């Protein structure tokens, strides 16, 4: 889906405990458990790809490599 799409849901993710504008990676276990969870039938690349995107050194998905990452999802 496009950008615009993803940040109304990650945003109401984010605005709940952590970080207001980054996924918690809590909170993205649940929109994980929502949209994909049975879907990718436990294929280890939703976790590889957000395993290297809080390679900022954090626990939490920062909002530009959440959309960027659905950017190359079109290639």
């Amino acid at each position: 889906k496009s950008p615009e799409e993803l940040k109304g849901i990650f945003e109401k993710y984010a605005a709940k405990e952590g970080d207001p504008n980054q996924l918690s990676k809590e909170e993205l276990k649940l929109l994980l458990q929502t949209e994909f969870p049975s879907l990718l039938k436990g294929m280890s690349t939703l976790d590889e790809l957000f395993e290297e995107l809080d390679k900022n050194g954090d626990g939490e998905v920062s909002f530009e490599e959440f959309q960027v990452l659905v950017k190359k999802i079109s290639q």
